[PDB]
């Protein structure tokens, strides 16, 4: 299994709190 990656976005976050700014971010 790879990383924690996102659902619609080539990235890749190390923990849910940055992965969580993440989607309030998407746009
Ligand atoms: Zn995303």
């Amino acid at each position: 299994e790879k990383p924690f990656s996102c659902s619609l976005c080539p990235q890749r976050s190390r923990d849910f709190s940055a992965m969580t700014k993440h989607l309030r971010t998407h746009g």
